[PDB]
């Protein structure tokens, strides 16, 4: 991949500099120039009166007229394929367009847009993500290597150590843009580095389980629909903790808005969540039998059958699902568990009922399914069809029992098979959560990443891609808000002489529309006070919205036909029309408490954890504060998210769908110009241009900075302000460049950049210098070495060979062979054994003396951390059994409160018959 | 090693209980305040009869 | 003498917001000197807890 980089993410920047670049555009007086063509067009520009403009056009030769608002400057060739569009001269759609299209078409997909980036999704596995992270992005700062997703989460990554700030990373565009596959890469980078730094404990095991989440995820949840063959059909927000030295302590999952109706019906060419046909696909014969699977043709909730996607088989997705979940360490009991439920909601989908002569109330003309179903999820039949078919409430005073019609039945089995899964989806990431928050305490600081739903078109939308977009609009807002508004208002609070400009792009009317709970009610505010009534129905519905927001601006009556049960509203990135069929139901969500309660008591232990906290649900079918709507859990859910969001720093990843044929190499340019448009691309970059994108402290910028100029500033302490005032003006930066703030220094685009390119030198010499004075003493080393090794045996040797030929050639020799005569050499050599051997014990004396007195304080800690941990044992069970007395305690008071209840109701009764 | 893991269960003993009695007490507020309505309620009906 | 160089710390009420600001340091580094402390952590913690 680092000799692929030449295609797919280096460039010859340089041409910047080339001086003909400019000369012959400035000859040729190129210009951009507005089309039909599904293609922008580039022009000579030829003549001009007034208000009017001639032009020819390069590629064809013809002449046309234009108009002078219409023409666009084309930025000399000298700027092409230029890393970020805020250092382009002459900012404008066309030129944007040109770059981010020749890039692409090049084979280069991210690009920089000042504080975001932008990408264009290529539709190829390209050379681009493997070898990267080894040299390339790792800690490498954003101007020294090309944009891509590992530089974004680097710069991120070093701005939460260095800035001690929470970051977030948010990835926004329609469905197909990207935002999934860059998620996994950001997940992936700062595992990377995260255990690369571990020099004694790297590729550790949470993140091994890390890169598992999100397959286990997409294999539950995901789905193949019209636009995206792995659409995510639920938002989430990854959370990965760091401690102070940045290296992982946790992780977290969130997810949101989770479509629970993709597993009961599906569009002509569309898929369910693929773990179903991940099952069903050839994972074993044996696990057929037992999990009771059948052919695809005949379930109810599998519409239109076998459907496939290209280039992955499902029989090797089902085995890397489990392998998947192993590694996450799910044991085979709760996998298994899965699978049974996988294939108990699947069987829900073979019930029917028998449309019976005599009268609306209807049977099953056949108890297998049920039977099937029973052996899956461990409720028995009769109790099953007696609850579905009959089932009995408890309300005050009284017992209540109904009848239900066939549609009754199936709505009660569509309610079962939606909210069985949503709450194994729910247990699965509980699960997941449970693995990877191993920590009992919260990191020193954390990344998010958001990945939500894309923004959602299609022929037939409904309340999901309401939700959805409605998700979509508000983060734009939080876009537009960061780099718009918040952006100029520092400005304003920080004293910087700034006058507030207007970009457009305010979406708070089309947010209040949906959102908004009092004054107009918004659609979702609005229906979620109209669900109660029993007179409601979603005809009635539309006509509520028709009179208390049909006037609001972003409201539309339908695009088609008026007179249907339609919506119609109006999205940053799209109009969108939907259909009031079951909102109702959808917004309310009823379960029939009888099967509810009997899932919950199920003979399964797995089932039974899914159906916990059932005690909430809902108490009546089809007709306030103990129940909640989707509407309201949504609205809280996003809220909470927000909230999040908007304390930390965000990092943005504008993805872009370049064509919605799925094809590589092809761009709509209309298309990718209308993202352009939706998303703030353009401003964004004004902002980064005009504005002063770059902030420090005063003591920051000192800190940093200052071995730039070194002599400037007096060695005693002093004023941050002054401090930075004497750097500032000995840097000899331009007035225009800079603004001192109250707090901060303000530093215009590529500023701060440069600065950081000079203290990378001024380290690199400093570097340099200490290695030269290592390099020396090392050879100060060797040098003593050799003097040593010389100086002493050129005497030595010469010395001792001397004498071993002098001494047995000399009568000395005579003295050799006294010497075994000798007994003073031996009482010599029995003293030197003594005192050896008395060594040698006396060494083992004070080494055992050591030793136990070593290991006796650590047997001493040993007991006092003994005696703590026994201390709070008993402080926990004490506790325990207070909590016991409380319940025993507020259970008798809840008995004695339930009886008067009843008999207060019996007052009622007995008063109202006696009047 | 063993009173750590003894003070890990009696821990995740006293937050279960703990949130039991959170339900506990949720559901008899729910209660009281029904009981209280009814109570209310049938006193203004005993004022208007 | 750290104790003697808090206090010296002078805060100023913001100019637009109800917010303390801190417009010159020297006193805080001269407190993050003698107790051992970063100066820019410890005006964070101040500032804005
Ligand atoms: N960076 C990428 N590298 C390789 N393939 C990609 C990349 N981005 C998108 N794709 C292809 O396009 C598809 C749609 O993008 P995806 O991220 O799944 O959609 P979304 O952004 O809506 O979640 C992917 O499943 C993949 O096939
Ligand atoms: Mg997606």
């Amino acid at each position: 991949a680092q000799q692929a980089a030449d295609k797919y993410l280096y460039v010859d920047k340089n041409f910047i500099n080339n001086p003909l670049a400019q000369a012959d555009w400035a000859a040729k007086k190129l210009v951009w120039v507005p089309s039909d063509k599904s293609g922008f067009e580039p022009a000579s520009l030829k003549e001009e009166v007034g208000e009017e403009a001639i032009v020819e056009l390069v590629e064809n030769g013809k002449k046309v007229k234009v108009n002078k608002d219409d023409i666009q400057k084309m930025n000399p060739p000298k700027f092409s394929k230029v890393e970020d569009m805020a250092e382009l001269t002459c900012l404008n759609e066309a030129s944007v367009l040109h770059n981010l299209k020749e890039r692409y078409y090049s084979g280069l997909i991210y690009t920089y847009s000042g504080l975001f980036c932008v990408v264009i999704n290529p539709y190829k596995n390209l050379p681009i993500y493997s070898e990267e992270i080894v040299e390339m992005y790792k800690g490498k700062k954003r101007h020294e290597m090309p944009p891509h997703i590992y530089a974004i989460t680097d710069t991120a990554y070093r701005s939460m150590m260095q800035d001690r700030e929470d970051q977030s990373i948010l990835c926004t565009g329609e469905s197909g843009a990207g935002k999934t596959e860059n998620t996994k890469k950001v997940i992936q980078y700062l595992a990377y580095v995260a255990s690369s730094h571990k020099s004694k404990k790297d590729q550790g095991e949470l993140e091994r389980q890390l890169l598992q989440a999100n397959p286990i995820l997409e294999a539950f949840g995901n789905a193949k629909t019209v636009k995206n063959d792995n659409s995510s059909r639920f938002g989430k927000f990854i959370r990965i903790n760091f401690d102070v030295n940045g290296y992982i302590v946790g992780a977290n999952i969130e997810t949101y808005l989770l479509e629970k109706s993709r597993a009961i019906r599906q569009a002509k060419e569309e898929r369910t969540f693929h773990i179903f046909y991940y099952l069903l696909s050839g994972a074993g014969e044996h696990l057929k039998t037992d999990l009771l699977l059948e052919p695809y043709n005949k379930y109810r909730f599998l519409s239109n059958g076998h459907v496939t996607i290209p280039g992955q088989q499902d029989k090797d997705m089902f085995q890397e699902t489990m392998e998947a979940m192993r590694i996450m360490g799910i044991p085979e009991e709760e996998q298994m568990g899965l699978l049974r439920v996988i294939s108990g909601v699947l069987q829900l989908g073979n019930i029917v009922f028998k449309k019976e002569r005599n009268t609306d109330q209807a049977s099953m003309p056949d108890n297998t399914a049920a039977q099937k179903v029973s052996h899956l999820l461990g409720i028995n039949v009769t109790d099953f069809t007696r609850g579905i078919l009959t089932p009995r409430i408890k309300v005050g005073r009284d017992y209540v029992q109904k009848a239900q019609t066939k549609e009754q039945a199936d709505f009660a089995i569509e309610a079962l098979a939606k909210a069985t899964y949503e709450r194994m989806f729910r247990w699965l990431v509980l699960r997941i959560n449970k693995a990877l928050d191993k920590t009992k305490r919260q990191g020193a600081s954390f990344i998010g990443i958001l990945d939500i739903a894309g923004f959602e078109i299609f022929d037939l939308n409904s309340f999901e891609q309401l939700c959805i977009n409605y998700t979509n609009e508000k983060l734009q807002q939080l876009f537009n808000h960061t780099m718009f508004i918040l952006e100029q208002e520092e400005y304003q609070r920080e004293g910087i002489e700034w006058n507030f400009i207007d970009f457009g792009l305010d979406l708070q009317p089309c947010i209040d529309l949906i959102e908004k709970p009092a004054g107009p009610p918004g659609i979702l505010a609005l229906l979620d006070e109209e669900c109660w009534f029993p007179k409601a129905t979603d005809k009635s519905f539309v006509e509520k919205v028709m009179q208390e927001q049909g006037t609001h601006p972003k409201f539309q009556k339908p695009k088609q036909l008026k007179d249907k049960a339609d919506f119609c509203i109006i999205h940053y990135a799209g109009k969108v029309d939907y259909k009031a069929d079951e909102w109702l139901m959808k917004n309310m969500d009823p379960l029939n408490d009888n099967i509810a309660t009997l899932l919950h008591q199920s003979s399964d232990k797995f089932v039974s954890e899914l159906w916990k906290d059932v005690d909430r649900i809902i108490g009546l079918d089809q007709v306030k504060g103990m129940f909640r709507t989707v509407g309201q859990l949504y609205k809280e859910q996003l809220a909470k998210l927000m909230a999040t969001l908007r304390n930390t720093n965000p990092n943005f990843v504008r993805c872009i769908i370049p064509n919605h044929e799925k094809k590589a190499g092809k761009l709509d340019p209309h298309l990718v110009l209308d993202q352009l448009r939706c998303n703030g691309v353009l401003e964004g970059i004004r902002i980064c241009r005009q504005g002063f994108p770059n902030r420090v402290v005063f003591q920051e910028f000192r800190q940093r900075y200052e071995i730039l100029t070194p002599n400037s500033i007096p060695k005693g302490f002093m004023d941050g302000k002054q401090a930075c005032v004497l750097m500032i003006k000995a840097l000899e930066l331009d007035s225009n460049l800079y603004r001192i703030g109250q707090s901060k220094v303000f530093f215009r685009a590529g500023v701060l950049a440069h600065l950081e390119e000079e203290r990378d030198l001024k380290i690199t010499d400093v570097i340099i210098g200490f290695q030269a004075c290592c390099r020396g003493y090392l050879a100060r080393k060797a040098f003593a070495k050799r003097q040593q090794q010389l100086t002493a045996m050129k005497v030595l040797q010469r010395n001792c060979a001397a004498y071993l030929k002098l001494r047995n050639w000399q009568w000395w020799r005579l003295f050799t062979k006294v010497k075994p005569l000798l007994q003073v050499s031996r009482q010599e050599e029995e003293m030197m054994a003594k005192e050896e051997e008395l060594v040698k014990v006396r060494e083992k004396q004070l080494a055992a003396e050591n030793r136990l007195t070593e290991m006796e304080t650590l047997q001493s800690q040993l007991m006092a951390e003994k005696l703590q941990l026994q201390e709070q044992l008993q402080a926990e069970t004490e506790l325990c059994a207070e909590a016991e007395e409380l319940r025993a305690r507020l259970t008798a008071k809840k008995q004695e409160l339930e009886e008067i209840c009843h008999d207060l109701e019996a007052r009622v009764e007995e008063e109202e018959e006696r009047c």
